[PDB]
């Protein structure tokens, strides 16, 4: 379906070294949608209930502290296959693991320093929409 | 220093995939981002950007093209942000504009000209009041 | 053999999208030399000769419709191992499975506009240049 | 309007990879191609594209560097494409040309200033009329 | 004509990762490196530098800062490679430059203003001999 | 270990070709902090002791009088896991199997003229760097 939705997110240090125009620029040459878009730091609540799934992990203070530490910026992208698409644009979530050519592959080291987040699957994608967006924010 | 400036791209700037390109001149620049959001100006909205110019002829047609689409809003903060911004969209009119600014690079038609900057810190803060609460901005 | 010749094609939605120089240029940044180039929007004889093998799908009317829609940007490149590695950088053929750092991997997502064409083989390559191309149109 | 504008890449130009960056730049700034084919100009040819300039020294040196190798010959056509054109390509002294244009960035010697644009309409459809049949015009 | 310029990138340049762009766009200019390298400046060396502000206002704050981590020394060779560099660079005032040339597009101050070349042929030849032995350059 | 190193080089075709900015830019962008660099020709010695391992191979003379036939660029990159990232962003050492996104990938075609150098281990990387730089050369 034309109108699958995908969440993606320039994280902080994404953020701060100036990547989000460079991130939104692929994902327009790749031909898909914006429809909505924010920038905000995130609360303490809002990095745990992102990170809800891994609260019982021990790198979760680190990870809910450094997603908390700075503005991000959250977006939602529209079209056909996109999903699966804006992953593989991101790349491994793993740097280690990313291949040039994409987003993590081309600009990211450090698995806690990634830059930049997007859905996993079309039940993630809503939840994160739903997480970071009110329905009247899409566009 | 503290100062801030407003930019849209324009509908036609969001049709042709340019946002992306822009924010990164900017974020190049060393300029940060503060606010920013997406939507499709209503006509009191695209009335109100263009409230200078209400006498002057064809104002419906800009109004109207302004509402046609989505446009992104943006504030950026930084030193000169304002005056830079304006040296970076170009000239207004993308005839008079250099190779290495957004029009200058993008833009042939000054009704089709991708972007807009305040043009002066006062209208950069009519306009941010415009588009924004006090409360969207980082 | 360093003669070795591929033939490429800029689709009618690569040109209307202006990626003509964009598939040029990294086919001029890998090193390979351009001997034949054209502009022309296809007859449908032509759209219909070129998707020959296919002439029995279901799809094939679209293809020829949209294949004849607009003018396509026709290519040929000269170097070593050039047919291979102009695929390569095209991507594979449906962009959903296409890597990041290629034409399609970079710019499309539906294989009906897919942008570019490249020959898959030697052989594909000389009907094809044959096809767009006099002998005498070839420097 | 329809207005066109020819536009070669010179055998310089061919041979350090430039073609589609300038093809890519048109296309950036909302242009559309109606012409293009690679050639290696004749003599002949060569002496016509230079023709006003064969009563001034070093003719055929001019001649013969423009009949060394291929170039890529095009055809772009909208609003203002002629002017944009120059505007594009910077001055065509490499020297007085700025970063951003095309001799800008990539010319240091009027020798070797990588691309031709037509100077005005007139000679663009001279020009266009040189280089191409009326059948090969999209 | 077998001219030479001194490019640094200085400690602001070097920490926005800003080195590769510089030299590409020399590079692409179609100038010869001659010569490279990477270091962090020492007090004298800073002070040789700003020699000529010594009895100016802030000379120590400008001379710390620039010691104050690593810069990349260039040389680099060609026809009007020093006019070429000035203007590749942009008016050393970030405010009065270009998009299109790397102060232009990167810098907003001209206390953070990413690099430096040299002014003139004469400066060009202290600066090289400056950072420099006769056998660092190839 | 955030300290590890690597040595790249940009060999002469890299060089004439123009592309020591961008392989440079690369290594910027993906976040690694450049400690060393020089530019030279490399004598015929030091192309011999360079590919000492192939000296009984019969490409070999064609290698050595190569690499040292004009300038290239000697680098050393500090960061995390830059080993294997560096040889990640060349791409495989043969451009037929080098992935678009990748230094090779994008840029190189033959073999013997690769354009650029990755250690391709930490051992190999301390010896290249060792042979290349003495220990106050590097920042």
């Amino acid at each position: 379906m034309s109108s699958e939705r995908t969440f993606i997110a320039v994280k902080p240090d994404g953020v701060q070294r100036g990547l989000v125009g460079e991130i939104i620029a692929r994902f327009e040459r790749k031909g898909y949608k914006l429809v909505a878009l924010k920038i905000l730091q995130p609360t303490t609540e809002q990095a745990q209930g992102h990170y809800k799934d891994l609260c019982s992990k021990p790198f979760f203070p680190a990870l809910v502290k450094y997603f908390s530490s700075g503005p991000i910026v959250c977006m939602v992208w529209e079209g056909k296959n996109v999903v699966k698409s804006g992953r593989v644009l991101l790349g491994a979530t793993n740097p280690a693991d990313s291949q040039p050519g994409t987003i993590r592959g081309d600009f990211a080291v450090d698995v806690g320093r990634n830059v930049c987040h997007g859905s996993d699957s079309v039940e993630s994608a809503e939840r994160e929409i739903a997480f970071w967006f009110k329905a009247d924010e899409i566009a």
